[PDB]
């Protein structure tokens, strides 16, 4: 999907937020209805939009309205991380909310917001936390391109009877971009540990016009003005952040190295309690090294000196 059909949507979904109906007797019947559910419960992959589509067309499914909505909930969370299913599904849920407006896109969007309330328990295995960010990741990913069509606006949209997650309830005056809330939650979950730092690298390299200001390629797109100001401040406070953890990990790795590495000439022996704790370190500084160094690349800036020479 380039940006022009980026733009169309926009448009077209804007208008139905506005109350148009933009999407042009229906068939009600059982059939007809419980087959469009089988189909949308198949997946949002590649091609399956057009016949979808079709059926927008064609079935009256407001009765069915309820069950849709916690349907299309489950697939949109489950989306693959593929580009093509991305945009089929950007592509269903656009023609979804322009039949049906903000009595079926406010309870999806409060719903999908609770993708990104945080774990309230602690990390047990960091295998399981690699998977966790793998989901959260694909869920910003799909999250970030209804955005940009206009589909998923703002916590403004939300409909008082409509349920939203804990770590956005609350809000007085001011409100901060939906996009910046959802940032500042869930890159600040464990961050010492490192695995955040990949969301935010992923959503640079996937979302780079938001992230440098001469790029105006997405301003039409967005909701609300400050957001490319609100997002630059947040992620160059994550990447002080980030630097400054890669800097302090180096100095602990560097150090425990140095003491392994004396221990190994006094004595022969291959382990010592200088590498026992290297070795439970240096997977985080590695983590934070990556990132700082991608981070850095991006936003053009030179990193702290982070040398080590491992294994
Ligand atoms: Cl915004």
């Amino acid at each position: 999907m380039d940006d022009g059909r980026k733009k169309e949507l926009h448009d077209l979904n804007t208008r139905a937020w506005n109350g148009e109906e933009v999407f042009p007797k229906l068939d009600s019947s059982i059939k007809r209805n419980t087959g469009f559910i089988k189909k949308l419960k198949k997946g949002f992959v590649k091609g399956s939009e057009s016949s979808l589509l079709k059926d927008l067309s064609e079935a009256s499914l407001e009765k069915y309205l309820s069950e849709i909505i916690v349907t299309v909930t489950e697939c949109l969370l489950n989306v693959l991380n593929k580009n093509d299913d991305v945009i089929a599904a950007v592509e269903i849920i656009s023609g979804l909310h322009q039949r049906f407006n903000g009595r079926f896109t406010s309870p999806l969007l409060g719903a999908f917001l609770q993708a990104f309330e945080n774990p309230s328990v602690d990390i047990e295995s960091e295998r399981d936390e690699l998977q966790r960010i793998t989901r959260v990741k694909g869920n910003l990913r799909v999250f970030t391109e209804l955005y940009l069509v206009g589909v998923f606006r703002t916590l403004d949209d939300i409909e008082s009877k409509d349920a939203i997650p804990n770590f956005l309830q609350k809000k007085t005056g001011r409100k901060d971009p939906l996009l910046f809330s959802i940032l500042r939650e869930i890159l600040n979950y464990k961050f010492k540990l490192g695995f955040t730092t990949t969301i935010a690298t992923a959503f640079i390299k996937k979302f780079a016009p938001l992230f440098r200001d001469d790029d105006n390629s997405w301003d039409d797109l967005i909701y609300d003005s400050k957001l490319k100001g609100a997002l630059q401040s947040l992620f160059k406070n994550f990447i002080d952040a980030t630097f400054a953890r890669a800097t302090e990990l180096h100095k602990k790795v560097n150090k425990l190295q140095r003491e392994h590495q004396k221990c190994q000439i006094r004595t022969g022996k291959l382990r010592d309690e200088y590498v026992e704790e290297y070795d439970k370190l240096l997977p985080i500084f590695i983590r934070f090294k990556t990132s700082a160094i991608t981070l850095g690349e991006f936003f053009k800036l030179e990193i702290p000196e982070l040398h080590h020479h491992h294994h």
